């Protein structure tokens, strides 16, 4: 089913491993890529948002094919066992996609830009990988210029936030990925990455094992989970943008167990707030700084939570990055996919509870500058419910022994191996991660496709 050697063979299918595969596709169109994903295809074309289903049946054929083989919203899976442990918190509610285009799928497509501590400082690059990932995800900032409600609610969270913020810190739209529709990884793969004859996408392929020859990259070992065989695909790069989660779970399979593997794992801690409008008859963003670290999103809901003129606010806060918080693999213990079982440990120190605190006030003082607050208390919800996990193959400077990645992503003691997702952030970020995480990918798929074209073989 696979062909015996490609040159980079791509693990997942999410809008980071797409924008590897979208970067290869246009800057190294003579590399042959291999991408393999465990889930099926859900979505025409491979990747598309399910939104795009006018059907609602189909829609949720589509999205129950997602949740793999305390409930996870549609297109989401939870974990079985190992995501809580006596004296830490845990994620119970830490979710994973399966399926042709990950949880680029299932999004909402909130792709704001970091600032402050937020921003990789050793990345001179940022802002130009910012927009270059505005250029893949097809970005921008006014979907809702003839929306009735999101003039309104802006400027009278401005009336609040904007004392004494820098204009890159007021209340301006969020910037989105839309595509009305909203964009999936067929977006960043798009026609360049689907009309590159060397590339091919395997859909339920599980990739069990990274191959290592000689210190480097040597391939990846995937299962057809059509017939059970399992192949063994040989590739000079390995790219793995799983997950947040399964990304350290297959490289902890292939052997590959740097000492940060895992660890610095930070969930961005959410919490939701309902408010009414005051008139008579688009999403928001309420940016991040580094003495107030959350990020808020403010958006119209279909109708009121409790029994367009009805917001819904979000504040996610940005976490106090800690080693302990490490992803812990079990070797004798499998999953429902033959992969090491995962042990969660998060736990929130006194820092997180004191900007927890600090998120619950603002979010009421929002609810109030849009109008009477339709909630009564603002509700924390369980870690892990952002789906916003990063640090868990991180980016760092040198391998001092807290990072797993170059700033290159690639990672230090597997040459020609790179990493791709949230999990590469490596700074306390609580802004919505996709568009940053693509931004690395760009980068990263761009030290590979510079390698390609200037190697000699
Ligand atoms: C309801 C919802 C709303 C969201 N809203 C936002 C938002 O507003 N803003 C935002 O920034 N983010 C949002 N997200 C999160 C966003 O979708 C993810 O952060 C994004 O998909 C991350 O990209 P990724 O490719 O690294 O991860 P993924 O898309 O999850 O990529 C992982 C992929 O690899 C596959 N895979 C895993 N293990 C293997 C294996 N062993 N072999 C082969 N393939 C494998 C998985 O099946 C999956 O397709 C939302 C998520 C959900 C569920
Ligand atoms: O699922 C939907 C959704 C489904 C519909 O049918 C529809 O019409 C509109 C919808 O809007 C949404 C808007 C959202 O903000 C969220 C999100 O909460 C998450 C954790 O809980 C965070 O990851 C995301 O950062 C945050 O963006 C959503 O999950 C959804």
């Amino acid at each position: 089913r696979y062909p015996a050697a490609v040159d980079v063979a791509i693990v997942g299918s999410g809008p980071t491993a797409s924008a590897y595969a979208r970067i290869l596709s246009e800057e190294a169109p003579g590399a042959t890529i291999a991408m393999f994903e465990v889930g099926p295809t859900v979505s025409n074309p491979p990747g598309a948002h399910v939104k795009n289903i006018e059907d609602p049946d189909s829609r949720s054929l589509a999205q129950r094919a997602s949740e793999g083989p305390r409930r996870a919203r549609p297109g989401t899976y939870l974990l079985q066992d190992g995501y809580a442990f006596p004296g830490e918190d845990g994620m119970p509610v830490a979710a994973m996609s399966s399926n042709v285009g990950g949880m680029a799928a299932h999004w909402t497509a909130a792709c704001p830009r970091p600032g402050g501590k937020e921003r990789i400082p050793f990345l001179p690059d940022l802002e130009e990988l910012l927009n270059d990932a505005d250029r893949l995800l097809g970005v921008t900032t006014h979907a809702f210029d003839g929306a009735p409600f999101s003039d309104l609610v802006r400027e009278r969270l401005a009336a609040v936030v904007d004392q004494g913020r820098t204009p890159a810190f007021r209340v301006q739209p969020m910037p989105l990925a839309v595509h009305l529709v909203w964009s999936g990884s067929d977006v960043v793969m798009g026609e360049a990455t689907r009309d590159n004859p060397q590339f091919e996408l395997f859909d339920e392929s599980l990739v069990t094992r990274v191959l290592v020859e000689d210190g480097t990259a040597a391939g990846v070992e995937v299962q057809d989970r059509r017939s059970g065989d399992t192949y063994q695909v040989a590739a000079r790069y390995v790219v793995v943008g799983a997950d947040a989660l399964r990304t350290p779970q297959l490289l902890w399979a292939s052997g590959i167990r740097p000492d940060a593997l895992g660890r610095y794992l930070n969930d961005q801690a959410q919490v939701v707030f309902a408010s009414r409008l005051r008139d008579v008859q688009g999403v928001a963003w309420v940016p991040y700084t580094d003495e107030a670290p959350f990020h808020g999103q403010i958006m119209q809901l279909d109708a009121s939570p409790v029994p367009g003129s009805i917001v819904g606010l979000g504040l996610f806060c940005a976490k106090d990055l800690q080693r302990e918080d490490r992803v812990a693999f079990d070797d004798d213990t499998r999953d429902s996919y033959g992969l090491p079982a995962m042990r969660i440990h998060y736990r929130l120190t006194e820092r997180d509870h004191v900007v927890l605190d600090r998120a619950r006030q603002e979010i009421v003082r929002l609810g109030k500058a849009v109008g009477e607050p339709l909630d009564e208390r603002p509700f924390v919800l369980p870690p892990g419910a952002s789906l916003h996990y990063q640090g868990t193959t991180r980016m760092g400077e040198t391998d001092d022994g807290e990072s797993v990645c170059s700033p290159d992503s690639q990672v230090w003691q597997v040459p020609g191996l790179f990493v791709a997702g949230n999990g590469v952030i490596p700074t306390a970020t609580a802004c919505n991660p996709t568009l940053t995480s693509v931004a690395l990918a760009v980068r990263g798929a761009r030290k590979i496709a510079e390698e390609i074209t200037s190697s000699l073989l």
